């Protein structure tokens, strides 16, 4: 085959190649959001139950449910650290990608490049679309725990001029 | 799974070396077709400078015409290889990426196997350059000594042709 015909064969296996390196970097991200979102929903919903329970737990017992709400927030960190991990890689995966495009588009290879780009395209909007799902997790933790917090507050206060009165 | 990812990592890493070394070639083969027209065009200047004091006026615009159609050639030739060497810059940025990938991804042996072979197509395209760059300095040799001699000489035609305008104008007292 002639010179352009070799650099064709050979760009349109590295389109191919990082191709399929996007996609499995883009469904292991994917996956990694969506457990640690599934963490997230669990520790909210452990402070919604604690924040149930507060007034009507002996010390032992809120003891445990703490126990238990700093065991989920240990899962929490754990998915978040593995997604962030894979994240990095897919941010590498991309790079390569558009690079790939770059090529293909210098060595004349149009239909591979443009492809390249809204395959591109197609995984940042679903990368982002799991990162809105994971957002919308998040808000429900930080309102469980402002919420719990309020709560707490509004009991030690209680306690406090119980004890005062009491006395 | 890592598993499919070091596999599809380990395509990325080959297909970008696959890539390189073409790129490579086709960078190498241009830049010597350039070289190749620059060293045409300066065998033709020196051959000019050779031909002075030698040639009347048609023949000296036949050798300008002939050098024009050189430096022609020599100027497609250096578009040719600016645009693979556009490519082949891609294909340089293309494996160190390759090798990010696959220092991510624990692939180290591939990453280690990426970068050697970046820095030996770096350095033989380096010495290809060099001798390019060689050339357009002989050729900017050549073209200095062919403008001076080419002064030179029509200092001695201009002598020539006063002082015969006046040997003739004594004979005819």
């Amino acid at each position: 085959l002639s010179s352009e015909a070799l650099m064709r064969r050979a760009v349109s296996l590295v389109t191919d190649s990082t191709s399929t390196f996007l996609s499995q970097t883009t469904y292991a991200l994917i996956e990694a959001i969506t457990e640690y979102t599934k963490a997230v929903y669990t520790l909210t919903s452990l402070y919604r139950q604690y924040t149930s329970l507060l007034g009507k737990m002996n010390s032992e017992e809120e003891d445990e449910v703490w126990q238990v709400i700093i065991g989920a927030r240990a899962e929490m960190t754990s998915k978040h650290q593995e997604y962030l991990k894979l994240e990095t890689t897919w941010m590498t995966a991309v790079g390569l990608s558009e690079m790939a495009a770059e090529a293909a588009y210098q060595t004349g290879a149009d239909q591979a490049s443009i492809t390249a780009r809204n395959h591109i395209q197609l995984v940042k909007l679903q990368v982002e679309e799991v990162h809105q799902l994971s957002r919308k997790a998040e808000t429900k933790l930080a309102e469980a725990q402002i919420e719990e917090l309020r709560q707490k507050t509004q009991e030690e206060g209680e306690e406090r001029a119980e004890s005062e009165q009491e006395a």
